[PDB]
């Protein structure tokens, strides 16, 4: 029950923080829902727990939590299992709410995202497109080191895994040939 | 009430610390007032709270807390809202007390400051000048990478937002043309 | 008794974490045993404790904990005691469970391991070999900066001390001639 | 009383830690005395407290705690007060016990020390020399980037302030001419 207690107490700290900065009612309701969707009423010192484990256990855990995400993406499903583990280990779980700008067009992109669950809207000057479970986006800038070619907003609640450009290149340093998978997707999107 | 408790307990740690290092009465009174003005009797693990949020929520919070500061500075008011958010996100809130040397002339400058509320005195060999709400200072060294051209002391209590030279250049890396706003101010001040 | 309490409470956090991610029974049993073997039912803020000490005390502690490991390895036993201390200070204690892949062949190696207690199985295309107390492995890649030449799996429970490639080169920067000890072992293994 | 409580509880964690690693009685007595001399039965989250303050207050505190140390060293007493503050701010308080090797001859030196209180013995092949309150040592390697020219052991309990080579050069980057003070001392010692 110590996990729920930590959540309850922590959220109390949040309410007091929002009250201190006099945040509007609608904004506090948004913060409240984010915490609900993101932690589901439970909190553990994850960093501390995973830090107490060893490489093998941490890799087994991330592989288990991402089993579905993996089987749904040919990128991971047909790849060297060691490549998948290397990738998964670098991912950061993030939750975005409806309407949130995940990626803003024209800005310098330093991360890409894998959709665990949810729907995002991609806008290039017109013609909106949707991406859902099993797809990823934001790879163009990690490859070009340029500026975002489109904006991406969350349509539904989005449970995503982000990957920094540095971690992206680090993993590909060990698995150079996997860069082509990302380039194929980037090329196909740029020629659309 | 957990926010006040944290403050009360933390300040008790401070009193004991000052007692341990045998700090003079006037000095302890100064420390006491700083804590009062800086935290207003409440403390939350801000870093932890903001770290639990996502990019969107953190950006919405800083934009809200700095709404007034922003509208008061043509620098931000007339700029790309994304530039403002990028800037705001890098700021560090700091409180200075009357008489405090914020900037000492002749030293290597590695930060600039935006005045949220308060009055600072700028001294160049003579002719003191005042700056208040809505103005910023310390930009000359961020642009020249040289030495402070004047000293700056807090006149009243000062609620400021500092920006490191590294964060300054990082943001301008994405918004190169905004550097001119700072240069215009630096030029006008150097030619005075 | 505060050390046992910390363990008990921390492990409770683990059980709740594993329950939250719905980990399988066998997996939770594995995690349970790892914690048992790794902490033996006791936990202290080691980093904090050692951080409160000074260089001399920390060096005396690591030398004491590794006295046996040292006397068993000519590498340390016959070396400059200052070299040993420099090395020991960089080691990270790790526990691996039966069947765990400590090193996977073909991957980029960034660490080596010293066996405190346990048996590991080294597999090169065939001909498995065993290494035990007093031996070390993983040195080839720290010297070549290439890819692992063999896989290494824990046979029994393994209590090991790992050394990162950066810490390895850092220590050897001060004790350049000790690199030969590692090269002799790497050469002998590569010519087998 | 919360400062004493933190010490008492923390030291209890230490006793349990030493018991867990089965440290010898004499060693535990040494650890016990170190904690006594170093914290004098009181502990506060100093890093947290100073982190809550601002530049001015932190500088005023370190200047106050080091007032005596400063007036005793012409290096600081006759220097630009801003140079002193810059230096003091980089110092790390450390306590060494009788017989402790502060500096070992022939090793790569990355720090120097200022004696707040205590006596150290400097050994070059023979002719031992003593240094006490108001003196500093270890500057030769910070200037040469070579190897220690002598060993330095604590004679009495030593309350020292260490300065890393990086922080040393950083401060001197802003106060280039102060490097000569250290060179004069290094030259005089090398020609002895
Ligand atoms: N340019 C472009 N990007 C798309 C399209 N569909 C999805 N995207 C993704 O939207 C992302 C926006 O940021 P990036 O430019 O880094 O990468 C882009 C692609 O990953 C498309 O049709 N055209
Ligand atoms: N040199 C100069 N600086 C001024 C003047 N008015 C305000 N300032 C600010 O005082 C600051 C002191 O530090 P910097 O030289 O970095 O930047 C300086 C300016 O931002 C002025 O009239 N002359
Ligand atoms: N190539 C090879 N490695 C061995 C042998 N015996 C033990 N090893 C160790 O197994 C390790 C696997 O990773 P490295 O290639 O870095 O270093 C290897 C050696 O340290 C052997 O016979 N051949
Ligand atoms: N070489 C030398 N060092 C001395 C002497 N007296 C004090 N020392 C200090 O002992 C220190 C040992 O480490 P360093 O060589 O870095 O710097 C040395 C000096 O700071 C002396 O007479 N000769």
């Amino acid at each position: 029950d110590s996990s729920r207690r930590q959540y309850q107490e922590k959220y109390k700290q949040v309410e007091q923080y929002m009250s201190f900065h006099k945040l509007p009612a609608d904004f506090r309701q948004k913060i409240h829902d984010y915490y609900e969707h993101r932690y589901q009423g439970k909190m553990f010192d994850e960093d501390s727990i995973l830090g107490e484990l060893n490489g093998p256990l941490r890799e087994e855990i991330v592989n288990f939590n991402c089993r579905k995400l993996v089987a749904s993406m040919p990128l991971f499903a047909n790849a060297d299992p060691n490549f998948v583990t290397a990738m998964l280990t670098k991912l950061k779980f993030e939750v975005f709410q409806p309407g949130d700008y995940i990626i803003r067009e024209g800005t310098i992109g330093k991360k890409m995202y894998f959709i665990q669950h949810g729907v995002v809207s991609v806008l290039t000057g017109n013609k909106e497109m949707k991406l859902s479970d099993g797809s990823y986006f934001g790879e163009i800038c990690l490859l070009t080191r340029g500026r975002r070619t489109a904006s991406v907003r969350a349509d539904t609640y989005c449970r995503l895994y982000s990957l920094s450009v540095d971690n992206f290149n680090e993993v590909l340093e060990e698995y150079p040939m996997m860069r082509r998978a990302f380039e194929t997707v980037a090329i196909d999107r740029l020629d659309r």
